[PDB]
């Protein structure tokens, strides 16, 4: 980890060829210095213990099929923190450019990734439901997301703080997409996700009741599954902030929409000013109308946008 910076070169789990930072001594790390205090990615070797070993790699040349993950955690995370940075002005997750770590080849046949409170950990998944996880743009920053989100809010990770929590890191995950033009849509994990089937994906925000999650308040989830629901009742705030973006009608409420720019501007500063630990559907209408308020004025487009968006969803 002391060393000289470069870049080598490598394959991403899609198969595409992509430049990556590294850091030489002796070896080759998966170490960019490039980026705050930097990006480091480990193999975690098919065990659960974390972080595991820093990607060592002789020769700076990441072709080899057990390469991928690691290619691409290193490479996304660059991009997330790009994106963070460059439209937001914030300095990796915890805003004073914490060293960003990933751990990739996470135990055997694993089909998730998350944020542990520390790092990224992928897994492989088992190549039917789901291929190395890691190769999914939207997947890397729905995952630092969540770093940002225990930074600032610190939504509690159940019921309706948790749904909030979960689709902040969707709605993130996907903008991290359309930033860097990788194929972009309000789908979730699509490129990584069943690589047998065409066309579908874990979640979607565009129409969350494809996959069958909820897209109206009168349609949550109230069992106790999935921490009270975080990924399921997601949807509901997925399709307001698709609806605030692209507009629409739904449920007969039509949304003027104000782009993914100002979707963006509008949730951080939700996030980063208005938001805590307990916040509620109904708080976070009222901090996304708020952000809305202080960026563009009460009587804007953009306030009004929201507001549909959130009676269109059912959330008063
Ligand atoms: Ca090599
Ligand atoms: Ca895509
Ligand atoms: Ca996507
Ligand atoms: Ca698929
Ligand atoms: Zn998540």
């Amino acid at each position: 980890i002391t060393g000289t910076s470069t870049v080598g070169v490598g394959r991403g789990v899609l198969g595409d060829q992509k430049n990556i930072n590294t850091t030489y001594s002796t070896y080759y790390y998966l170490q960019d210095n490039t980026r705050g205090n930097g990006i480091f990615t480990y193999d975690a070797k098919y065990r659960t213990t974390l972080p595991g070993s820093l990607w060592a790699d002789a020769d700076n040349q990441f072709f080899a099929s057990y390469d991928a993950p690691a290619v691409d955690a290193h490479y996304y995370a660059g991009v997330t923190y790009d994106y963070y940075k460059n439209v937001h002005n914030r300095l990796s997750y915890d805003g004073n450019n914490a060293a960003i770590r990933s751990s990739v080849h996470y135990s055997q046949g694993y089909n998730n990734a998350f944020w542990n409170g520390s790092q990224m950990v992928y897994g492989d998944g088992d190549g039917q439901t789901f291929i190395p996880l890691s190769g999914g743009i939207d997947v890397v920053a729905h995952e630092l997301t969540h770093a940002v989100t225990d930074y600032t809010a610190g939504l509690i990770y159940q019921n309706e703080s948790g749904a909030i929590n979960e689709a902040i890191s969707d709605i993130f995950g996907t903008l991290v997409e359309f930033y860097a033009n990788k194929n972009p849509d309000w789908e979730i994990g699509e490129d990584v996700y069943t690589p047998g089937i065409s066309g579908d994906s874990l979640r979607s925000m565009s129409d969350p009741a494809k996959y069958g999650d909820p897209d109206h308040y009168s349609k949550r989830y109230t069992g106790t599954q999935d921490n009270g629901g975080v990924h399921i009742n997601s949807g509901i705030i997925n399709k307001a902030a698709y609806l605030i973006s692209q507009g629409g009608t739904h449920y007969g409420v039509s949304v003027v929409g104000i782009g993914r720019d100002k979707l963006g501007k509008i949730f951080y500063r939700a996030l980063t000013q208005y938001l805590t630990p307990t916040s509620n559907f109904s708080q976070l209408r009222a901090a996304a109308v708020q952000s809305a308020t202080d960026l563009y004025g009460s009587t804007s487009q953009e306030v009004a946008s929201v507001k549909q968006a959130f009676d269109a969803v059912g959330v008063k």
